[PDB]
């Protein structure tokens, strides 16, 4: 369990960002790590077999905005990025989630285009296949896996933004919709602690969030936990050791550098270290701290 950090990719502030950082709960240090090979936000970061992977995004600047269909690897052992595989169609504001290895990409915009399909990296073959498609158009999507099954949470649908959330069996291949949240979210926070999943913040078509809710897989309930001490869309987030972590946002003045940590068994958040600055639309997740 030792040695771990919490990888923060890309971003946003005035454009898109190359900032590879991680940060070191144990002792409060933060690296800066290998760019980005292209700046992008509005991306996802997960990881397999240790490895570090940024998919989707785009990359704003102001010579124009490029949806992006990458997935790069970062390995910690060389602090040196390579590219993989691209996806079949960009994935601006993209969601992913891991199930046994593999990663789901899930919706996200493609210039006007609101993706409603999905599809699934293999690391071992260096190859994406398309499935089932959601059965709502979502960018902006909230996506986590528990128990070998994949959720998308809100989003925006192209005219709407979205309280509804739905589920992927992957053995049937199949999504259904799954009870809706209480709170309309796009650019939301979405992971999974214990039994729940957890969406935090985002934004609700009228103002940004500190409202987290958690969805009971077993009785189907959204119930709200304690808020977050900022109002904050287009999140980072992620799980480390028992807790939840929330990185930047937007808080409709500022790009935030705040970072909280959510603890379940207390229900508070505390704010816990400051990125290097403030920024929006990170890719985050946890690996071995590098060489
Ligand atoms: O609901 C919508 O229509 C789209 C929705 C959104 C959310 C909150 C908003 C908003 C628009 O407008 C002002 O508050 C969204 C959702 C997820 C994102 C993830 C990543 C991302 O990456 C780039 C990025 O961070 N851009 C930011 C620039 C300035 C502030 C907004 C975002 C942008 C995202 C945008
Ligand atoms: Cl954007
Ligand atoms: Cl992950």
């Amino acid at each position: 369990k030792v040695g771990r950090l919490i990888y923060t990719a890309g971003g946003y502030f005035r454009q898109s960002l190359s900032y590879l950082e991680a940060y070191n709960p144990s002792n409060g240090s933060w690296l800066r790590l290998a760019d980005l090979q292209v700046p992008r936000s509005g991306l996802a970061g997960c990881v397999v077999g240790g490895l570090l992977y940024a998919v989707g995004g785009r990359n704003n600047s102001p010579d124009g905005n490029t949806d992006s269909s990458a997935l790069d690897c970062y390995n910690p052992m060389t602090n040196q990025w390579s590219p993989c595989a691209s996806m079949s169609v960009p994935r601006n504001r993209i969601g992913v989630g891991v199930i046994d290895g593999h990663i789901y990409a899930v919706g996200g915009s493609h210039g006007c285009i609101h993706h409603s399909s999905v599809e699934r990296y293999e690391p071992e073959r260096d190859e994406w296949h398309l499935v089932a498609p959601m059965l709502t158009r979502r960018i902006g999507v909230g996506v986590a896996v528990l128990n070998r099954l994949l959720y998308a949470v809100g989003g925006f649908d192209g005219t709407n933004r979205l309280n509804s959330a739905e589920c992927y069996y992957p053995e049937r291949n199949e999504w259904r919709m799954i009870t809706p949240m209480n709170t309309i979210r796009s650019g939301a926070g979405v992971c999974v602690l214990h039994n729940c999943i957890y969406a935090a913040g985002g934004y609700d078509g009228q103002d940004q969030l500190n409202s987290v809710e958690r969805y009971d897989v077993e009785t189907e309930t959204w119930t709200f936990v304690a808020p977050m001490r900022h109002h904050r869309s287009a999140l980072g987030i992620t799980v480390h050791q028992g807790k939840i972590y929330v990185l930047g946002g937007y808080d409709g003045h500022t790009f935030l550098d705040s970072v909280e940590c959510y603890d379940p068994d207390s229900d508070t958040w505390s704010e816990v270290t400051r990125m290097t600055s403030g920024r929006s639309g990170v890719g985050v997740a946890v690996t071995m701290e590098p060489c």
